[PDB]
């Protein structure tokens, strides 16, 4: 069957096959769609098709579909999910699997660098300290003094699920969050559970607005440790304003480096519960969100009363003013500094020009409309006016529930 | 099947119950996703007919009564003889007001129960048709001051004898394309104003010209009508800074009207019932004057504002898009004509929404839809999750009828 998408704008029409090849299934119906709800041990039985299926897709990626090394490989594969009841994927595999995982992951606007991802095989570590020695060299090196490149790091893959490799952080770079007494926040409200964990397993919080967090680490199981990230290798940008002087007194900065670490990523139904990854920032993840939402820093009131704009009534468009300054100033600042940034008109264009190729050299490119529409002036860039086709295609990122809930202590 | 919403800002989770009542599909399946597409006989007619009449009876508290089963009875009885049936007047205001409460694309319906219907079921002529329309028209405008209200025309018989109107809203803009190669007016209606002419129109070529009606009775060849200029309401476009705005020559009407959609109650399809309420901001000042394919007026405002339009990265057209909005705005409450910001209306929808969880188990929403086209996550339904079903009575798309009509 063919499913095609319209762009409104541009009354080009896509034709979708791809989504033949989707499996895992989506939260909606016929009946209801949950396309805006935003989370809607395996048997050797349900292993080997997995592995099967990811090989036969490597094999054909690779002009080798049936040939003798496919067939030598698949049988090997068999065998030593027969007897171990897992098996271990050659680094080509899990490079081409953790490329398509990110090629395949519909929320993400950035896919157009899909195929350049530099990734870092932690397969060979055991210990958290081991961990952490790994996370601070794809740090460095993703951040590369500002010409931020893309990667992944890959610890070891779940066995029976009571020796988990997690990374306890949420991102690899993030700032704590201090509920007062009071009632108010210091810091960034959104890590506030999470630094309160860090406080309790020995971190000493320096209790400011930016403090970076230290890792929390679990390696095969055992309980989580901390260590500080060097701070030589946390770049940050002061954020500056290119004509209010007044901007750069709010006392704001951001970090360079956007990191996810509490993603799991799946090949070929293998199990990747620690796979931090990295790019670069859209700036509106900071300058809209991170800064902006009520439940963040919040800075919009304050501002706008330094714009003096009139705030008496929603209706003077004061947020959606003082909105776009801070946008610009995030912008200004990141380039300023020579630390690598895309705004939101540059990176869905090039998302639009990402899909068309995919749609015809691939059939299809699973998008999240939701997620790719960027939290501010929606319409007036390409993606909005884009109709868009959800479904999952492995390799893939996962959810996972966060590791406080669910470990096992020892003590 | 007992499903919950969370908003992630507030941390409230709502429990929808009310989709399991919903009866139609969604283009959505197991396994793929359609959230963003923007299209996705006597038996089947009385259970469609008791659906209804249960949900009715229900509403006044009289379910399961004598007189509830009388109707159902005289119903029946009705569409076994002459294949259809008429609703009472209490039926078809109840069936309205709940069409427009059961839209998941709108954002303004903690209105939907101040609606006014009028009821053109006894229109038999075009002529009709327009001063039943002019009449609504005069009624929603109200001098500035809108109100809500639709007009009801007969419904489908056998398909073979529709009322429609072809406009798509009761007042839009001529688009014309021009010698130059490009588009003068509103280029969304370029289609619709050929066939104006091909009908007859005068058009007077310009950039701001309401078209006229053309309305089809009774499955008859439509007319076309000029809406009296005097009941036409316009608001001239300035900024409370920018002396230079006035100068860009701009304007828009005050009355948003829907005419293109079919309306269905208890089974019965009707093919023309415009309806009209007031504007949110953003759908003047973002859509129909910034869509690239629309006014597309960005470029000339960012020249005036003397933005540095070198790089995508000065946020030239963030800056200047802000700036329209806030003229749209103040251009229509200076001269009185009611609008709504898209934070005072996000905000009044959020409220509905817990109104209807908590007095009805749910609401029917597509997120999609409800996010304004500008400034999303500082409005507090882009992290309202939103479950979207569809319910009955339903306002539908219709195709145009150019398509179907034959001459
Ligand atoms: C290279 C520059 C990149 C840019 C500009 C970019 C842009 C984005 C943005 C804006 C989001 C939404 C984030 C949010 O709203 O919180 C996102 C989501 C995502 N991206 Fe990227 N991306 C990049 C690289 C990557 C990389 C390297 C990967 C992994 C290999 C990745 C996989 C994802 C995934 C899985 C999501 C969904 C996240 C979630 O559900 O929390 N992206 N991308
Ligand atoms: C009272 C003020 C009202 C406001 C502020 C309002 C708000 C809106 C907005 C902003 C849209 C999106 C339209 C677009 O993006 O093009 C919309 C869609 C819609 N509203 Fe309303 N609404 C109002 C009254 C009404 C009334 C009176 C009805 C019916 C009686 C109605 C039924 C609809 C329907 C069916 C849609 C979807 C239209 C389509 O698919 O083209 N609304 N509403
Ligand atoms: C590689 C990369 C590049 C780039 N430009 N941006 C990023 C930022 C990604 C990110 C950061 C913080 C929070 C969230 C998301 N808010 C995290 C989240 C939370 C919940 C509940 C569900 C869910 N699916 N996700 C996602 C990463
Ligand atoms: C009552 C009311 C109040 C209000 N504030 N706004 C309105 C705007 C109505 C409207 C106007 C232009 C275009 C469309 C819609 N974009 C027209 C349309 C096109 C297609 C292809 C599908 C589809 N479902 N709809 C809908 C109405
Ligand atoms: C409820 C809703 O799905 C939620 O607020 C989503 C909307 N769109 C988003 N889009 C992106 N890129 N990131 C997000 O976190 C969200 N949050
Ligand atoms: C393709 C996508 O569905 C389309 O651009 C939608 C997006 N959201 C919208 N939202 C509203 N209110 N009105 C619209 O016309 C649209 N268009
Ligand atoms: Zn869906």
């Amino acid at each position: 069957r063919f499913l095609k998408v319209k762009n409104w704008e541009t009354d080009v029409v896509l034709t979708d096959t791809l989504h033949l090849k989707s499996t895992l299934e989506t939260g909606c119906t016929e009946h209801i769609c949950m396309g805006s709800i935003m989370l809607p041990v395996r048997t050797k039985d349900q292993l080997f098709p997995l592995a099967k299926e990811f090989l036969d897709q490597y094999y054909s990626s690779i002009k080798r579909f049936g040939s003798k090394a496919h067939m030598d490989r698949l049988e090997e594969v068999n065998k030593e999910i027969e007897s171990t009841s897992t098996y271990q994927l050659k680094d080509t595999e899990l490079i081409y699997g953790a490329k398509h995982a990110w090629r395949n992951a519909s929320r993400c606007v950035g896919r157009i660098q899909w195929s350049k991802l530099q990734v870092f095989d932690a397969r060979d570590c055991t210990t958290a300290h081991g961990m952490f020695n790994y996370i601070c060299n794809h740090v460095k090196y993703a951040t590369n003094k500002g010409n931020l490149r893309s990667a992944i790091t890959i610890f070891p893959q779940r066995t029976d699920g009571k020796h988990d490799f997690r990374v306890w952080n949420s991102q690899l770079i993030r700032y704590a969050g201090y509920k007062q007494p009071d009632g108010s926040t210091l810091g960034d409200p959104a890590n506030v559970q999470f630094t309160e964990i860090c406080i309790q397993q020995g971190w000493k919080a320096p209790r400011g607005r930016f403090d970076v967090l230290p890792l929390l680490l679990q390696a095969n199981g055992n309980d989580p440790e901390l260590f500080q990230i060097p701070p030589e290798l946390v770049l940050e940008v002061p954020i500056r304003h290119p004509k209010f002087d007044w901007f750069k007194d709010l006392g704001l900065k951001w970090y360079g480096l956007p990191a996810v670490s509490n993603m799991l990523l799946e090949i070929g139904g293998l199990e990747f519960s620690a796979c931090p990854f990295s790019g670069w920032y859209m700036g509106t993840e900071i300058g809209v969100r991170d800064y902006c939402d009520n439940s963040r820093y919040n800075i919009l009131e304050e501002v706008a009363k330094k714009m003096d704009l009139d705030m008496r009534k929603t209706s003077s468009l004061w947020k959606d003013q003082a909105l776009v300054e801070i946008n610009i100033a995030v912008l200004y600042s990141f380039q300023s500094d020579k630390v690598t940034i895309v705004d939101h008109h540059s990176a869905t264009e090039s998302f639009i020009k990402h899909m068309e190729n995919e749609y015809r050299c691939r059939g299809g490119c699973p998008a999240d409309w939701v997620w790719i529409v960027p939290p501010m002036s929606g319409s007036i860039t390409p993606v909005f006016h884009q109709e868009m086709l959800n479904y999952r295609l492995t390799p893939s990122f996962e959810y996972q529930p966060d590791p406080w809930n669910t470990h096992v202590w020892k003590g």
